[PDB]
C-alpha cells in the first residue's frame, strides 16, 4: 500500500500516512524541517487512530518485525500505554535497549468509540544498532494489529499475543516534513 | 500490494499475482494472448494456493466488494466448492446471474497442509451489469479471507460470515498473457 498526505480534522496536524480500511486504523507521520547544512533530527511526531476493539497497535519503523525499533500502544481505560521494543526473531519484543523518548501529547483523545494516540519520538530515527531510517528518502513502513488484550494492560512491558493481523505502506520521507513541526509541538 | 510474475513448480504454469503473508495465501491469474485483431477473450485461469487453515476464499473480479464479479471458494474434505457470487451492499453475496462459466482445472490438488485451486473461469471479464476488466490495462484486484468454516460446506451456494480480512493488489493485464494458455487448456 502507499501512504499519502492527510490533515487531522480535529487538530489540524498534516501527516503522511495511511488508513488500513480492514481494521480502520489511521497512521500517520510528520517530520522537522529538512536541514541542509546540519545532520538531520532524530525525532517525529505520529499518531494512531483507533477503534475501540482495537486492543493492541504496534508500529514497526523499519518496516518489518525484526531488528528495527518498535513502537506499541494500547488503551488502559482512559490513557494510553505505550512503549519502544525490539526483536531479534519472531517471538515477544521487548524493551529497546537504546535512548528513545515517547512523549504521549496532550490531543491524545480516548472516547467510547476511539483511541487517538498523538506522539513525540525523540532518538527515533537512528536506533543503537547502527540501523535506522533515512528521512529524505523513500521507504517502507508496517503496522500489527491484535484484536486481543495484552496480558497485563497496566504495565508498559506487558506481555503480549501474536498480532491478528499485519501490514506495509511506502512512504516518501522527503515529502513527510513540515515547517509547521515546532507548533504541533507547543 | 503489486502482482508480479511467478512460475507454478509443480506444474510450470506461469501466473501474475501476490502472495499474502499474513495468511500466506497465493493469487495468481493469467490471460489467453491479447488480440491485435478483434475482441480481447472474455476468460483466464487463475489459481488460490492456500493453507488448510483458510476457510474460505473470495477473489473480486473488479477490486472491490459491490457490482462486480466474485469468485469464492473453499476446501470440502478432498474436494474444492466454489461458486460465482454478486453483492448489492456489503452483505451476503449470492448466486451471479451472469455469463460466467467456473471450471476446477485437474491441476488442483489438495493435500494436508494445502488446498491449491486452479480453474478456469469463461465469461468473466465481462459482467451481465455491462462492467468488467479491460485485460489491456492495469486494474485493482481484491481478496477476502475467512478463517471460519462457511454455514454448510457441501453446498456451492452456502452462506456464510463476513471475512476476517480482505486485502488489494495492483495488476499490469498487459502483461498478464500467456502464449503457453493453450496448453494450459489442454
Ligand atoms: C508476542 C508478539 C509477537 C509474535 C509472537 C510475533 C510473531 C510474528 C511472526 C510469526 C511473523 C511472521 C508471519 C508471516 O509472515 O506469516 C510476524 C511478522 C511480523 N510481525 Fe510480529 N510478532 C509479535 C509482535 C509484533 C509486534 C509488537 C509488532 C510491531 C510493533 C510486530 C510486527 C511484525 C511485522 C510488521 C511482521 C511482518 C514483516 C516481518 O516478517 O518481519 N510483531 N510476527
Ligand atoms: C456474508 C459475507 C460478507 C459480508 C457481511 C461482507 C461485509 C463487508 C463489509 C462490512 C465490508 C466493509 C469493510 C470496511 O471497509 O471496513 C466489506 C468489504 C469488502 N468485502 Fe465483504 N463481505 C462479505 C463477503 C465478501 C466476499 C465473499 C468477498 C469477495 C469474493 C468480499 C470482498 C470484500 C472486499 C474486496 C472489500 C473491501 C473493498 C470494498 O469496500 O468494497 N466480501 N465486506
Ligand atoms: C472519538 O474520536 C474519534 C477519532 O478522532 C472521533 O471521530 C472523528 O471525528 C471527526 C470530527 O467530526 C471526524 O471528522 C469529520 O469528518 C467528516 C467526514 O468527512 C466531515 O464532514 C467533518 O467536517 C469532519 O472533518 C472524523 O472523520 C472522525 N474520525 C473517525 C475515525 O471516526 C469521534 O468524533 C470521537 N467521539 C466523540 C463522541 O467525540
Ligand atoms: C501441499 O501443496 C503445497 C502447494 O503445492 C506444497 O507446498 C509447495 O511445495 C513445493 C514443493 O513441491 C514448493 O516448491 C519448492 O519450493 C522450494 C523453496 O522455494 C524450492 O527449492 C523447490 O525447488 C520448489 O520450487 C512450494 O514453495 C510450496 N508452496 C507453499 C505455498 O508452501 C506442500 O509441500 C504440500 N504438502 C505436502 C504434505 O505434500
Amino acid at each position: 500500500q502507499s501512504a499519502s498526505q492527510f490533515t487531522d480534522p480535529t487538530t489540524g496536524f498534516q501527516f503522511t500516512g495511511i488508513t488500513d480500511p480492514v481494521h480502520d486504523v489511521t497512521y500517520g507521520f510528520v517530520f522537522p524541517p529538512l536541514a541542509t547544512s546540519g545532520a538531520q533530527s532524530t525525532e517525529f511526531i505520529g499518531e494512531v487512530v483507533a477503534p475501540i476493539a482495537s486492543k493492541w497497535i504496534g508500529i514497526a519503523l523499519g518496516g518489518a518485525m525484526n531488528n528495527d525499533l518498535l513502537l506499541v500502544a494500547w488503551a488502559n481505560g482512559n490513557q494510553i500505554v505505550s512503549s519502544t521494543r525490539w526483536a531479534t526473531g519472531y517471538v515477544q519484543p521487548t524493551a529497546y535497549t537504546g535512548t528513545a523518548t515517547l512523549t504521549t501529547l496532550p490531543e491524545t483523545t480516548i472516547n467510547s468509540t476511539h483511541w487517538k494516540w498523538v506522539f513525540r519520538c525523540q532518538g527515533c530515527t537512528e536506533w543503537n544498532n547502527g540501523g535506522g531510517i533515512d528521512v529524505t528518502s523513500q521507504g517502507v513502513l508496517a503496522w500489527a494489529f491484535s484484536n486481543v488484550a495484552v496480558d497485563d494492560p497496566s504495565d508498559p512491558q506487558s506481555t503480549f499475543s501474536e498480532h491478528t493481523d499485519f501490514g506495509f505502506f511506502g512512504i516518501d520521507y522527503s515529502t513527510a516534513h513540515s515547517a509547521n513541526y515546532q507548533n504541533y509541538l507547543n
